[PDB]
Parts: structure tokens; C-alpha cells; sequence
């Protein structure tokens, strides 16, 4: 797994407006940690938007050993009016 | 995966009498080179020997990135008179 790929594989499924993938690992590409913001974030709760972060993320999943959400928000949160 | 479990999967199955793991991608734990002397390979081919390292490996071969077999030797091979 890549940076690229996971930023590929988020970009494609949640459309963000603002993304941001770190490899923490020491590019050893086994730890990231993501700040998503989505209009598809809207109206749900925690949980579920980590859900559509984890199925985005499907099989990256299966390989790295740590995937920090810092932030899943909405534009709105991301940039207060 | 990590080296640890890399030579631990060797020792067990392989029964080797020398062995080094060796982590080629700077300590990330996804790329390796192993140098096993074990008398299982004596009057077996090069092929078989390789074949027989991957099924020692076959839980850490569908995580990794590189298994580099520096080498596969008999005893009278590490060896010789």
C-alpha cells in the first residue's frame, strides 16, 4: 500500500474537498493518518462516516497496521461560517 | 510481518542448522533476504528448495514485498571440506 493509493481510493469514493494523507509510518507505508472533508459527510454521525472512510479504504485495510481519522467533518465544520 | 516472525516460520518448518533474515527495506518489515542451510534440502534441486522456503512462508508471503533467497544450501554446502 501507498500514500497514492490510499489517496486515490478516498478521493474516488468520497469526492473531498479538502484531503490529506501522511504516512507516519517513515514511508514505510503500513501507518497513515487522513483528514477527509466531504459534502457526504453531511447529516451523519461518527461512526458512520468512519464506515464510508474504512469501506473506501476497503483493501488497504487488509495490509497497514494503523489508520488514524483525524478528522472526518463537513465543509461547514472544516470552515466555520 | 516482521523479521522475528520471518525466522520464526523458517525455524520451525525448516529445521535449519543456519539461518539469517535480513530486513532490505530499512526497517519497514516488508522486504527480506535469507540465507537457511538445512538438511531437508539435500538431494533436492534448486526449485524444490526455493518452493520449500515459500511454504514455510506461506502466511508472510501475501503480506511482503520482496523475499530475496540469497541462499538455499545443504550442511556440506555452508561448509565444505
Amino acid at each position: 500500500v501507498t500514500k497514492e493509493q490510499v489517496e486515490a481510493s478516498l478521493t474516488s469514493k468520497l469526492k473531498p474537498i479538502h484531503l490529506e494523507v501522511i504516512d507516519i509510518s517513515g514511508g514505510c507505508g503500513s501507518s497513515f493518518e487522513v483528514e477527509v472533508v466531504s459534502e457526504q459527510f453531511e447529516g451523519k454521525r461518527l461512526l458512520e462516516r468512519h464506515r464510508m472512510v474504512n469501506a473506501a479504504l476497503e483493501e488497504e485495510m487488509k495490509e497497514i497496521h494503523a489508520l488514524s481519522i483525524k478528522k472526518a467533518q463537513t465543509p461547514q465544520q472544516w470552515k466555520p461560517p
